[PDB]
């Protein structure tokens, strides 16, 4: 099997690791690797640098993928998730359409996925210093075999075999080392792009996923675009929602600025210069980001009360609660989920970006 890695191929950032258990960096040194692929003239590229160029070339950059792997053309998610790239029909399922060289080209999502899997295997393979020819790759629960296959298909396309595909609550609650007197987890994903609530009962060793729940499309990013729409509303006579370039700037700044908040009671944020030749400056307290973002914490109890009911448990019977995602830092997200379960604290110790592919690495290297 060689050196058997472990891979979070997420919506909207994926990360690499391996086993003690190490999360790799990518070649710009960053732990977490943008689920982006860019097409250009010149040429192909993966992660940061496709992300980083998304609001020059928005018709061939690819994102969210991950939304339409495993699905057919003609289901409803797929229909209201087609989205700045043109997506078509070919034969039954959603496939990409991208322009190179003033020639259409055409690519499966398990393709696109195939690509982002193989910079994983090629940065762990800088890490290794050796080959890389196996890995264990991670999915949500609610992913079904069509989804999965395709999932393990990507892995074929990016040169890898895929031993296992594991549910990525799981792997979280394998990464605490809650895997190792009967227990009931809850795993709270509140990612860039979904939220996810899972159920998992441990036995011996055993993990069943007894209930799911959440929202496709409440996540990290929605967080940021509030701060965004801040930022956008005065001092001068400028509205920038029109401007993709711009828009593209506050959104990485707006990422910054709810990642400073976690720790921090305010912070700067400042681009110089913003439009034209203008400066912005704006400063964002923790307790505007909160107010603003109020409504949005509180939905996702909801999916956490309908995973209780789901299963025959009441809040008492939850054992650990495995926090999982960027956003879980925030710590009104903390303080709300405490109190739901009655002051009940939250596993830590590792990076919630990072703990998915934490524990599909112990489990690869399990074999």
């Amino acid at each position: 099997y060689g050196t058997v890695i472990g891979i979070d191929l997420g919506t909207t950032y994926s990360c690499v690791a391996v086993m003690k258990t190490e999360i790799l960096a990518n070649e710009q040194g960053n732990r977490i690797t943008p689920s982006y692929v860019a097409f250009t003239d010149d040429e192909r590229l993966i992660g940061d640098a496709a992300k980083n160029q998304v609001a020059a070339n928005p018709q061939n950059t690819i994102f969210d993928i991950k939304r339409l792997i495993g699905l057919k053309y003609n289901d409803r998610s797929v229909q209201k998730d087609i989205l700045p790239f043109n997506v078509v029909n070919k034969d039954g399922k959603p496939a990409v359409e991208v322009s190179v060289k003033g020639e259409k080209k055409v690519f499966t999502p398990e393709e696109i996925s195939g690509m982002i899997l193989g910079k994983m295997k090629q940065i762990a393979e800088d890490y290794l210093g050796t080959k890389v020819t196996h890995a264990v790759v991670t999915v949500p629960a609610y992913f079904n075999d069509a989804q999965r296959q395709a999932t393990k298909d990507a892995g074929t396309i990016a040169g890898l075999n895929v031993l296992r595909i594991v549910n990525e609550p799981t792997a979280a609650a394998i990464a605490y080392g809650l895997d190792k007197k009967e227990h009931q987890i809850i795993v709270y994903d509140l990612g860039g792009g979904t939220f996810d609530v899972s159920l998992l009962s441990i036995e011996n060793g055993v993990f069943e996923v007894q209930a799911t729940s959440g929202d496709t499309h409440l996540g990290g990013e929605d967080f940021d675009y509030k701060i965004v729409r801040q930022l956008i509303k005065k001092k001068h006579g400028i509205d920038v929602s029109d401007n993709n370039k711009a828009l593209a700037k506050l959104k990485r700044e707006a990422e910054k600025a709810k990642r400073a908040l976690s720790s921090q009671m305010s912070t700067r944020i400042e681009i110089d210069s913003f439009v034209d030749g203008i400066d912005l400056s704006e400063t964002l307290t923790r307790a505007k980001f909160e107010e603003l973002n109020l409504d949005l914490f509180k939905k996702t109890l909801k999916p956490v009360e309908k995973v209780l009911q789901d299963s025959g448990l009441e809040k008492k019977d939850v054992d650990d609660i495995v926090l999982v995602g960027g956003s879980t830092r925030i710590p009104k997200v903390q303080q709300l989920l405490e109190s739901y379960f009655d002051g009940k604290k939250a596993s830590k110790g590792i990076n919630p970006d990072e703990a998915v592919a934490y524990g599909a690495a112990v489990q690869a290297g399990v074999l």
